[PDB]
């Protein structure tokens, strides 16, 4: 699945990993993260992530 970078801090939202400590099961696509999910490292909103693909 896809990976996304937090443009602020460099955290990778890896769809295969999810974010279980913050309520997101492995395999959750970035689009399906709740609108108010934030980077678990720096707190940036979803808008600040960039999909790692051409
Ligand atoms: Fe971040
Ligand atoms: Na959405």
């Amino acid at each position: 699945m896809a990976k996304w970078v937090c443009k602020i801090c460099g955290y990778i939202y890896d769809e295969d990993a999810g974010d279980p400590d913050n309520g997101i099961s492995p395999g959750t696509k970035f689009e399906e993260l709740p609108d108010d999910w934030v980077c678990p490292i720096c707190g940036a909103p979803k808008s600040e992530f960039e999909k790692l693909e051409d």
